[PDB]
């Protein structure tokens, strides 16, 4: 079912000019060539040209064959062969004694070659010594693009019971045209040119002069790529004349498949080939007794349609049971994925993007509820939801986090409990276990499917505000920073800065400038030289994926060098310790802490409930709807039930204990995932999955109350270069940006995709121009004190393209614009 | 001759695939890198003529 | 240099004696700036983002 091919040329050793037989490439179902150095290259598939198979068909057509010979030995073989020769005129009597004396020769293997010093191609003369070719030679083809252990894997490819077959290649000046001979033994015997143990059955010989259009090399490729076939050696165990194999080598010839040059070749258009090939193999099998192997191993026996992540099914929770069957396998592969320095480098920088707004939340938490929850319990909630998320959770790369609006509703659901006269703490359990009951009811009628409804439209409003929203904040804490030390003649000495520092300081603001603009700087350079061509690439890609954390680590230096001016640090709690310890405890008791509770809050905390889970629901889908494109590579399904089921059960759960709930986050997520990606020379090639990144993040967000004297002397002002660099970077898959863009190129460099070519230009700009109007309405509700009413707002665009939209632009239009897909329109 | 020449070098350039049982999308693909070189190859030289368009003197040098 | 304190009562009329609090970081931040824009400027005359007559004057000053 497999044999083994050996093929040999007569070279000469460099050393001391001598003859002798070296082998040059073996053939078990797959061709290994071996270069000057002396280690085999990497196996592939064998492609002949076009000359060597004009060649070998010519010299084959007349070629003597010797079948059943009864020998055992080469001289034997070498003897009949030579009287064969001698007696069909082909070779002259003068001859003979040359040629015998030139294959009774000795064979050295790969493993003399270093002991000689190297070989160099030959021309056996009349007299017997070597000389150099006449004629121009090349550079070997494979030898330059595969050869730039192996003995167990050739020992055990093999089967235990074959046969091998020997080719031998060489030139001889006293020849007039070349020859072949093919001599199967009548009995397989051992022969000393093969140190393998496997007998020998089958003998090739190709001799002749120098002619052009003729490589010798490459002839007896294709002659050990022919005998290397099925049907050609079956066809050969059972010929008894010259007449069968030439019908075979036709039948070989036939079903050839030849490719002439192009211009500009592409993976896509060589794609088109695939059915004739197949075609062409059947045809080759028509009329043998053999039987293809991959028959159906080349597709997928299943369907890419109705498989979804998300669709009605006539059963309950049968959203949950099909998430949890489509990615839990997958398990082993997430944990083994994650030993790149690649997921070392996310994780460094996911980390101080998670730490810091973590930090800046519970702190105006802390200062506007009358710290009743504070930055501890934020810290504690994100870390215990992140590790469990992580662990049991269908799409890992999301980063869960507090966020805007649930801090909104806590200042509001604050001031109403103040207001009212009642407890603040203790609502939050109630309002809790509505959204734990409501989510076991939502997930129990898989009622998700609605995300289906939303279109890419709604995305990119979203994405595109939620970006501009993160720059504009840290534009806004910079010059927050500039206002509390203005620039001025005349500062105050003695100033207390125990607390905070009391009145202006002298070089902070320029000072906290610098750190920004360098970061952002040093952080786009070392992006820009990822992708250049100025170093090896693995050190250059292993540099490039550490470029945040070298750009950190460079101002964070610069800045502790400097030693007399002021900037303002990071400052993390003391301890694992409530945040205000006279009217809290660590378990909220839910009849009432100090005073009763009535039963009217009791019975209608239902309806804050309903808004928060519109909040989260929201928030997390569209999240997970941009994070899992089917665009970004993403091989492995995603959830959508399981991550919803879990985030709002553990809200609730964390409600009761008294730690706020989160939600996922876009910009934290879209980075995250940006940063565990690797891209082809742009394409994206792959993005990496695995369950370590956001353990690891949760872990370390954990223990950062134990890091005080690592953390105290990072400054705050770098980090805002990292959030610039953040706010950036999310905006490139934005095609909204790409539309605003093109408002300003004329219409002669308009790009070459779809929505350009198939419709006008003033209609591309009617509409970027009602979805502008769309965001600076969401931006000024936004402003508006009734921000509450903000979420209603956003899916009232889902009706304006479904109904307002098709009285203005027309089928075609609209389904060009706004694609579901981005490749396929 | 020059025709026949053209029609030699187009030969030269171009690689058969033999039957193989291969899948079809791997085989189909492991040509990319060859079919490269083999074309690198084919463009190298694109010699056809010097600037011989006129031999003047011009009587100015 | 960058230090904590700074003497407040210093004659300037023939030169600036004795430190001052924030010359020299106002010194690079506006050098930065004038180099920053001038690239941006420079890269911007050469791009496609508005009519070429004006898109060339502005790049061109
Ligand atoms: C999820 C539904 C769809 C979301 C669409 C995208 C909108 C997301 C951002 C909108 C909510 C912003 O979230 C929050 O809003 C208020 C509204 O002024 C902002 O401003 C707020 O600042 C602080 C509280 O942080 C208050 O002292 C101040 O009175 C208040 O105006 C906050 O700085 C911002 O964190
Ligand atoms: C349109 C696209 C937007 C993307 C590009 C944005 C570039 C310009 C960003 C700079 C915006 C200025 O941001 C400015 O920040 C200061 C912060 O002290 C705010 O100042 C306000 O909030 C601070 C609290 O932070 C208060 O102490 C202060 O009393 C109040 O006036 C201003 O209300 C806001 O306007
Ligand atoms: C704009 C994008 C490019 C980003 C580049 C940003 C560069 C920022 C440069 C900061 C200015 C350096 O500021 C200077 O640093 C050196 C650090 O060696 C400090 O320290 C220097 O003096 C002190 C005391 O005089 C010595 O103890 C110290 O050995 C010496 O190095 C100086 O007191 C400070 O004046
Ligand atoms: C060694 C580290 C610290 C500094 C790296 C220097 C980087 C920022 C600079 C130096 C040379 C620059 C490259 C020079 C040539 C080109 C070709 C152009 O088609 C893409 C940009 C690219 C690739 C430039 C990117 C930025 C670049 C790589
Ligand atoms: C002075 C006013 C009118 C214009 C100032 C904006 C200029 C300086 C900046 C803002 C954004 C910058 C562009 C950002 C993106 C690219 C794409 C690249 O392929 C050509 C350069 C180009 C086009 C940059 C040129 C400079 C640029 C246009
Ligand atoms: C802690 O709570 C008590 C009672 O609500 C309050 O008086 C005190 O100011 C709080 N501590 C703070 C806000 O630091």
């Amino acid at each position: 079912h497999k044999v083994y091919v050996e093929l040999q040329e007569l070279v000469m050793d460099e050393k001391n000019q001598e003859l002798r037989w070296m082998e040059a490439a073996r053939w078990v179902q797959l061709e290994e060539n071996l270069g000057e150095n002396g280690a085999w290259g990497r196996p592939h598939l064998s492609h002949l040209t076009f000359w060597s198979l004009l060649e070998l068909r010519r010299v084959f057509t007349k070629g003597t064959v010797l079948l059943d010979l009864q020998e055992t030995s080469l001289a034997g073989v070498a003897n009949q062969l030579l009287d064969r020769f001698i007696f069909e005129d082909q070779i002259r009597p003068q001859d003979r004694e040359e040629l015998l004396r030139a294959l009774l020769l000795k064979h050295s293997h790969a493993g003399e070659l270093e002991a000689l010093g190297g070989v160099k191609p030959a021309v056996l003369t009349r007299s017997g010594d070597p000389s150099q070719p006449l004629l121009p030679q090349h550079s070997s083809l494979e030898t330059q693009l595969f050869c730039e252990h192996s003995p167990s894997g050739i020992l055990e490819k093999i089967p235990p019971d074959s046969e091998a077959t020997l080719v031998l290649v060489g030139r001889a000046d006293f020849l007039e045209q070349p020859v072949l001979g093919f001599v199967r033994l009548q009995e397989a015997a051992e022969l000393e040119a093969v140190e393998l143990p496997v007998p020998i059955r089958f003998l090739f010989v190709l001799l002749g002069p120098e002619a052009p259009h003729i490589d010798y090399t490459q002839l007896g490729r294709a002659a050990a790529t022919l005998m290397s076939e099925r049907v050609f050696r079956i066809d050969a165990y059972m010929a008894q004349s010259r007449g069968e194999l030439l019908h075979s080598l036709e039948g070989f010839l036939d079903c050839s498949l030849v490719l002439p040059p192009t211009d500009a070749p592409s993976e896509q258009a060589l794609l088109s080939l695939v059915p004739v090939q197949r075609e062409l193999l059947r045809r080759r099998y028509q009329s043998s007794p053999a039987k293809p192997d991959s028959s159906f191993y080349k597709g997928l026996d299943l369907n890419g349609g109705p498989d979804d992540p998300l669709q009605q099914t006539g059963q309950l929770f049968g959203g949950l049971v099909r998430d949890i069957r489509r990615r839990y396998p997958y398990y082993l592969s997430d944990i083994t994925d994650a030993f790149s320095p690649q997921v070392l480098a996310a994780v460094i920088f996911i980390y101080f993007a998670a730490l810091s707004p973590a930090i800046t939340f519970g702190g105006l938490l802390g200062e506007k509820t009358r710290n009743q929850m504070g930055v501890s319990e934020l810290l504690i909630s994100t870390a215990v939801q992140g590790i469990l998320f992580a662990l049991l959770g269908a799409q890992p790369l999301l980063v869960v986090g507090f966020s805007g609006p649930l801090l909104v509703f806590e200042e509001a659901f604050f001031s109403f409990c103040e207001t009212n006269g009642l407890e603040y703490i203790v609502g939050r359990v109630w309002i809790g276990f509505w959204l734990i009951l409501l989510v076991v009811l939502v997930v129990a009628f898989e009622g998700s499917f609605l995300v289906r409804f939303i279109s890419r439209y709604t995305q990119e409003i979203f994405s595109f505000l939620i970006s501009l929203i993160f720059i504009y904040e840290t534009f806004s804490k910079l010059i927050k920073i500039f206002q509390d030390h203005p620039l001025q003649k005349t500062y105050n000495y003695n100033v207390l800065m125990v607390p905070k520092p009391q009145g202006p300081l002298p070089n902070t603001a320029l000072l906290s400038l610098v750190l920004m603009a360098g970061t952002f700087f040093f952080a786009m350079m070392l992006r820009k030289f990822k992708n250049s061509s100025y170093f090896p690439g693995k050190l250059r890609r292993v540099i490039g994926d550490f470029g945040v954390p070298i750009s950190i680590l460079i101002m964070v230096l610069v800045d502790f060098f400097i030693q007399d001016t002021y900037t303002q640090k990071l400052s993390v709690p003391d301890g694992f310790k409530v945040s205000n310890s006279s009217a809290r405890g660590w378990v909220i008791h839910p009849l009432g802490l100090r005073s009763e509770f009535p039963i009217w809050m009791m019975f209608a905390s239902a309806l804050p409930a309903l808004l928060v889970f519109i909040l989260i629901f929201l928030e997390s889908q569209i999240t997970t709807l941009i994070v899992s494109k089917p665009e970004r590579k993403m091989v492995k399904g995603s959830g959508f039930h399981l991550d919803l089921l879990l985030v709002v059960g553990m809200g609730g759960v964390a409600a009761l204990f008294g730690m706020p709930w989160l939600s996922a986050t876009t910009v934290r997520s879209v980075t995250h995932a940006n940063a565990l990606t690797v891209m082809g020379k742009a394409q994206i090639q792959e993005v990496k999955e695995q369950r370590i990144s956001g353990l690891l993040v949760a872990v370390l967000v954990g223990l950062s109350i134990l890091m005080e004297p690592i953390l105290s002397r990072i400054p705050l002002a770098v980090l805002f270069g990292i959030f610039l660099y953040m706010g950036v970077t999310s905006l490139s898959g934005i095609q909204l940006f790409d539309r605003i863009l093109l408002l300003f190129k004329p219409p002669k460099y308009h790009p070459d995709v779809p929505y350009v070519k198939r419709v006008k230009t003033w209609r591309m700009h009617l509409f970027t121009g009602i979805q502008i109007i769309c965001l600076a309405v969401l931006w000024v509700v936004k402003s508006t004190p009734a921000s509450l009413a903000l979420p209603f707002v956003l899916i009232l665009t889902v009706p304006l393209r479904r109904v307002l939209l098709p009285l203005i632009f027309r089928n075609v239009e609209l389904q060009c614009l706004d694609a579901d897909d981005a490749k396929a329109t």
